[PDB]
């Protein structure tokens, strides 16, 4: 097919695998750096999709309705560790012929285990492979490569996890080659089409595929600068360039798409911005209404919100900076609106169009179009391709593919990670409905208003995750019935909310405990060590930063109860100890000169104390719990009423109230930054616009249009002043 074998004892970076229909088998596809291709291995072991059940084999024979479905292979016993126990027990193994044969086969049976996950994680999970790592292909198996590191690397590695618990210490040299090992560089091309539209605002239906692709660009990370243009009212196909982009131009649709295809072929990896709903379907469809046959195209767009490469990879990246984790955790919530101009505008500075593209002129077409394209490849381009970077490790820490990676929540990718971490346990994946059957048997503090000056903030370092590890928390050690060495969580009438157990590590406070160490403790610094090559530095960054994703984001979905792990009484124990943790550490801070402003669910804000005071309270929740207490910050002043910072060298976190609006907000913010500890006449400054703004404007909307103007101002004057009026 599109995809050629790989080759015997050939090594080979593992980037997803797929089930082949045809064939009937996983294929890992394979990525070499050499030819910059993707290669196919197919499954050689016996492997086929099954699902468990807890009846017996001669039960389960009894169900005709299983036994005389032409996918029915055959029954075995497998065994299974439980989580709750640690004890062995025995199930039931259906095996069929093919994937959907289990989703039709699972609710013939009451009660069917490990029927829910996509073949092909099943299949990855079972042979134990990593995606996103390097692999040697003996007797057609694939084999982890030998990995080349310091002693002193990995000596460092087991002296910090050298007080840790039996599985974390092999946990995390099992983990160590995933944060070591070189990304590859692969080559790839982003696209993007324009299509005629008769009426202007109107997106075109990329099924019916009506109207002609007027042009594609191409930005290829090769160096390639390409636009293909569909001549309308002419005839002559003459090549040229147009400040570096080669323009090549077509009098049919048929050779455009043609060569469009030529192309593409070159590279293992295609990049769209939301090509999976439009750019590779309407071209697909067009293709057949232009008289390619199907096995021409090396699209497929058979897959509900899909669109496969046939000849590698395709990420929609619409879908990967979308993904909420991605936008708030790796990159720091730049962009508020999902589309290229927002997302290209956060994260590289890029800035439009007079008429519909319809309308314009050839010349306007390619700097348009080709633009589109380019940042959608320089979405992958910058700081020295961090985006690839984090892909990779997000597949790698995920063990999920590349292409389902970029096109699934967080959710998935930390279901995902557990899933493949209990079945190398050989620990039985339970059931949503048993974990809560299984578990069967008052706001943050205030900020005074006003002003308050020389403020230092005290952040816990990452607070839900640490005492995720530190409380043993998960959903096999919470309210379980047999239970040796019980530890109580209480609140605040020492309620006792719920129990948890000792006598066994808790497998997501293992896992959140390990990712947190492998980032505070050797990640952060790595990364920033002058005595690193800068290759190896870039490396280290890229490990940390996706780690942060990871911790910062299993709570969130820990707490969330779609989840299939969601044990209520884990997030509610988490939530619970958040609580005893920063109320037990605000009677400290009154119990030792310091003063306590503002607080919500990890933070303390605190009015200019000593930098003796301090080291007394950080150094005793170490003592008391163990947690890291932090100096975050340390603030000019602060405003308060949802607050209003301000910095010594400028700028200002202002926290909420900030949705006439634009002349007016930067004269009200020079105004604060002038700011010094006086008061009474830097408020007749900023009350000259309160009267002003207010009751001048004479010379839909009518009258009350003059609240509006009061809501980018409301707050602010709570401040300083109270509230008046003027009618
Ligand atoms: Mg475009």
């Amino acid at each position: 097919e599109w995809l050629e074998e790989a080759q015997e004892n050939k090594i080979y970076f593992l980037l997803q695998v797929d089930y082949d229909g045809k064939k009937g088998k996983a294929v890992c596809k394979l990525f070499d750096k050499e030819t910059q291709k993707i290669y196919a291995l197919y499954d050689n072991t016996g492997h086929k999709p099954y699902f468990l059940v807890d009846l017996e084999p001669d039960k389960v024979g009894k169900i005709p309705k299983i036994v005389r479905d032409p996918s029915f292979d055959h029954i075995e016993t497998v065994s299974k560790i439980d989580p709750y126990t640690w004890n062995k027990f025995k199930l039931t193994k259906i095996v069929v012929r093919d994937p959907l044969a289990v989703r039709r086969l699972r609710n013939d049976v009451p009660k069917a285990y490990e029927a829910h996950i996509k073949y092909f994680n099943n299949y990855m999970y079972d042979i134990g492979l990593i995606p996103g790592m390097p692999y040697v292909v003996k007797n057609g198996k694939l084999e982890s490569v030998y990995l080349s590191l310091d002693e002193k690397d990995v000596e460092e590695i087991k002296k910090a996890f050298a007080d840790s618990d039996e599985m974390t210490r092999q946990m995390a040299v099992d983990w160590l080659p995933i944060f070591e090992t070189e990304i590859p560089k692969i080559k790839r091309v982003a696209i993007d089409i324009e299509v005629y539209t008769p009426v202007k605002g109107r997106i075109p239906d990329s099924q019916k595929a009506e109207f002609p692709i007027i042009s594609i660009a191409l930005a290829g990370s090769d160096g390639l600068k390409k636009v293909l243009v569909l001549n309308r009212n002419d005839v002559n196909e003459g090549s040229v360039k147009l400040d570096g982009i080669s323009v090549e131009r077509f009098n049919t649709e048929y050779e455009l798409l043609g060569r469009f295809f030529d192309i593409l072929l070159e590279y293992p990896i295609v990049l769209t911005f939301n090509g999976d709903d439009f750019d590779l379907p309407y071209i697909y469809f067009r293709a057949l209404k232009l008289g390619y046959f199907p096995e021409e195209i090396p699209i497929d767009v058979a897959g509900k919100d899909e669109a496969k490469y046939l000849a590698g990879l395709h990420i929609d990246l619409y879908k990967f900076f979308f993904n909420k984790a991605v936008r708030n955790y790796a990159f720091e919530g730049k962009y508020n609106e999902y589309n290229l101009d927002a997302v290209a505008k956060a994260l590289l500075g890029t800035s439009k169009v007079d008429t519909l593209i319809s309308f314009l002129d050839v010349e306007k077409l390619i700097e348009y179009n080709f633009r589109d394209a380019e940042i959608t490849l320089q979405l992958t381009t910058f700081n020295n391709d961090l985006t690839m970077k984090l892909i990779v490790l997000f597949s790698r820490i995920s063990r999920l593919g590349i292409e389902e990676l970029t096109r699934t929540e967080i959710s998935t990718w930390v279901k995902n990670l557990y899933y493949w971490e209990h079945r190398k346990r050989n620990w039985l994946i339970p059931l949503k409905e048993e974990i809560l059957a299984k578990s069967s048997n008052a706001v943050v503090i205030d900020p005074p208003a006003g002003i308050f000056f020389n403020i230092t903030v005290l952040d816990f370092a990452s607070l839900y995750p640490s005492i995720i590890r530190t409380w043993n928390l998960s959903y096999e050690t919470v309210d379980i019935q047999q239970c040796k060495k019980p530890y109580e969580v209480k609140d605040e009438t020492g309620e006792v909310l719920h129990i948890v157990c000792m006598d066994r590590p808790g497998i997501t406070a293992v896992i959140t405990g390990l990712l947190r160490d492998f980032r505070v403790k050797i990640y952060k610094k790595k990364a920033k060590n002058p005595n690193n090559s800068e290759e190896q530095k870039l490396l280290y960054d890229v490990v940390q930063r996706a780690m942060k994703v990871f911790i910062n984001a299993t709570y969130g979905v820990f707490g969330a109860e779609t989840f299939p792990l969601y044990a209520p009484r884990v997030a509610e124990s988490v939530t619970a100890l958040g609580r005893y943790v920063i109320t037990s550490t605000v009677k400290k801070a009154r119990e030792e000169g310091l003063t306590v402003l503002y607080g919500d669910t990890d933070s303390l804000f605190l009015l200019n104390p000593p930098k003796n005071s301090l080291e007394n309270i950080i150094k005793w929740v170490k003592t008391t719990f163990n947690l890291d207490l932090e100096v975050d910050k340390t603030y000019k002043f602060v405003a308060f009423s949802n607050y209003f910072g301000v910095y010594q060298d400028g700028k200002v976190d202002i926290k909420g109230m900030l949705v006439v609006k634009k002349v007016f907000n930067e004269v009200k913010e020079l105004m604060i930054s002038i700011n010094s500890p006086n008061d009474v006449k830097e408020i007749k400054r900023k009350i000259v616009d309160v009267v002003k703004g207010s009751y001048e404007k004479l010379k839909i909307d009518a009258e009350k249009y003059l609240e509006a103007l009061r809501s980018t101002f409301e707050q602010i004057l709570r401040a300083f002043g109270v509230s008046w009026d003027e009618i």
